[PDB]
């Protein structure tokens, strides 16, 4: 199969919330603006995942669908050859998309006033789940050194001896720093875990999505009573660029913890039915392994073109390599500008739309993520309209 | 075009619930077997639907999408060609089904230990929404005299007295006996409603599919004030068959009652972002109307077939025809077995699938609903051996 990572695409008026998020902030955006903001990618679906899915739209009947023990064997074998890790077929728990079922986890397995550490700044959803359902967000901000982030232990394991906290919710690789956590971080990890009667819940969707040299290690994969009472949260939507196919696998081993999980979601949202969601998420990790390489080298290069980019134009700010996620952390700091000053640059000035970082916390003020899921022609267009801005604004 | 409704297909390992709950039921069954239980039906969808859903796919990415507003006009534009009823674009909701719709209506507007009033038998979900949650189901058993299912107007005007019940789930048509009520029913429910502070939900999925001779009336569009507090729930699964493509329509016209379902939608399930979702239910309203009228034709067909196949062989065995839905309720109380004992009999010795009755509530012991939704030859088939089964069963 020949792939595409070069074609510009646009997304206009089609129901992209990216898209019509851009036009709602500013009405006056050039036609030739893409936004590099919520995180789905600006590249057309594999070629074998629409061909895969207009060969089965001529075979099946779009009625109520549960997946086959094909479907489970296929989740199982990718689990398996993608990250050495061991998983069983009744293991898996379906959901339509992984914030719903992080909301569940919070909703079951804590009680309004129960605390949920979480590491910042982070993928705001997180915040979203824990005190919209009035449970008390517990933060555990990351260390920062020179745009390296690394776990505050100290601090971890003191809110981990906290009774109230009831779990903790992990994210690996980490949205949006781009951290793939080492094996030393995660077995300190454990231990702190271990020790207390914190629950895991650690959400992976972005594993598949690692650069060049790092390694991904599915956290509940080095401990088996750690595995216990872990709610490992996984999905082919970020891999394969199909948040819009709403399908996800949550893996959890132990059944007491599997079927509180189960009961809780058939009272709220349910049990998927979505046929093509199945079937997408079987053609991905059966398919579609060649497309992911050559998207991985893409961007790859983007984070490259864009730690060069200010090397070369704008020394300051600083944009280094990120380890996993597609996903790029840029450091605008330098600039002296209030995160609300910042955006309004962005948008209005440069007609380049982020994820502001500070939506991501507090520690996240100053910095501005980049969607890198584009053609690298697109992302050099968008550097250049922030070059013109950025010296306009001397 | 041509459209199939002949063709016998097999849905044998491909994730259909029903066909597994079959095999899961009777290990033994024949290959020859088609069940008639799970309300889905045994045709190809809409040739319309196919072709423009695969068109789709060459066109569009599947990231986070949202509804157009043609898909809201499109909407709007079936209820006002098809149900003579005027709604806005604003008033509709979506969820991924009617069912989590349900639960979110007691969610949100009931609390533990109010009661829902529910008309039985009915569609069992509802006593799930309602129990589940810990509410308290409160039944208003039909009449039923000769087969014909009227509602019990004195028993529901009591009921409404009560002020811990907060809200009547009504299902039009109504599953699984059958009844399109009159403007006569419905005005009648109306006034007991409106001088109570009973709320109404009205789950209409199945007003696309009325048998001829008869005309379904929406509920909140008899009265201003009754819509003022009524939640409609419609959706074009059942209509055309895509229950696996997870899109509803929950039309809300009263602005605060609105805000509070989506809020609490989003606390549970957070909006749909199926990209193929939306595509689907407005190629459907679009294109497929045609294959709608030679659908129904087949079920009016069929149901006369089943009518006629026990009057002719037993009888004491009652199938009337219905006036909505393509789901028949059979009187089989005459062969004075228990529910749980002639279930048995139905899935070993008889090697047909209905949905029990008796799942439907107690005022469903004794009876069988039939999935008329199939090839005529199919339904042939499953009578015929039903025959056999009963006549040896002597
Ligand atoms: C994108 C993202 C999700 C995914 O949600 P889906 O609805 O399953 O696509 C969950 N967690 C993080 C950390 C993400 O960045
Ligand atoms: C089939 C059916 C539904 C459909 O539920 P979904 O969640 O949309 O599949 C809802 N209500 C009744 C009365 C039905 O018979």
């Amino acid at each position: 199969m020949i792939y595409d990572f070069t074609t510009k695409i646009s997304r206009k008026n089609l129901g992209s919330l990216k898209w019509d998020l851009m036009y709602s902030q500013n009405p006056e955006v050039g036609n030739e603006v893409v936004p590099l903001s919520v995180a789905d990618m600006e590249f057309k679906n594999p070629p074998e995942l629409i061909e895969g899915l207009k060969k089965y739209l001529d075979e099946t009947v779009l009625g109520y669908t549960g997946p086959t023990e094909e479907y489970k064997k296929t989740v199982k074998k990718w689990m398996k050859d993608r990250h050495q890790w061991d998983i069983q077929t009744d293991w898996i728990i379906n959901t339509a998309g992984v914030v719903p079922a992080v909301f569940n986890a919070v909703r079951e397995f804590t009680k309004p006033g129960d605390g949920v550490i979480i590491i910042t700044p982070v993928y705001y959803p997180f915040f979203m789940a824990i005190k919209n359902q009035e449970r008390k967000i517990i933060e555990c901000e990351l260390l920062e050194k020179d745009g390296y982030y690394t776990i505050d232990f100290q601090k971890l394991e003191k809110l981990s001896k906290d009774k109230n906290n009831k779990a903790l919710l992990f994210c690996s690789p980490h949205n949006p720093v781009g951290r793939v956590w080492k094996k030393d971080e995660l077995q300190k990890i454990k231990d702190i875990v271990l020790k207390s009667d914190l629950m895991l819940w650690s959400d992976e969707i972005h594993f598949d999505l690692i650069m060049p040299g790092y390694e991904h290690t599915v956290f509940q994969s080095i401990d088996e009573q750690l595995a216990d009472k872990t709610i490992t949260f996984t999905a082919p939507s970020k891999t394969f660029n199909i948040a819009g196919m709403g399908m996800s696998n949550i893996i959890i081993k132990n059944p007491d913890i599997r079927e509180r999980f189960t009961k809780s979601r058939d009272a709220t949202s349910g049990m998927p039915f979505t046929t093509l969601g199945y079937k997408a998420c079987e053609i991905c990790y059966k398919e579609c392994g060649k497309w992911l390489d050559g998207c991985i080298k893409v961007i790859d290069k983007n984070q490259r073109i864009v730690k060069d980019f200010f090397e070369v134009n704008h020394p300051e700010i600083k944009a280094p390599l990120i380890e996993g996620t597609y996903l790029q952390w840029i450091d605008f700091r330098a600039l002296k500008m209030d995160h609300k000053a910042m955006e309004e640059f962005m948008i209005h000035k440069a007609q380049i739309f982020f994820d502001e970082g500070y939506i991501f916390g507090d520690g996240g003020i100053g910095f501005e993520r980049i969607n890198l899921a584009a053609p690298s022609s697109v992302i050099q267009e968008s550097l250049e309209r922030l070059n013109k801005a950025l010296k306009d604004l001397k």
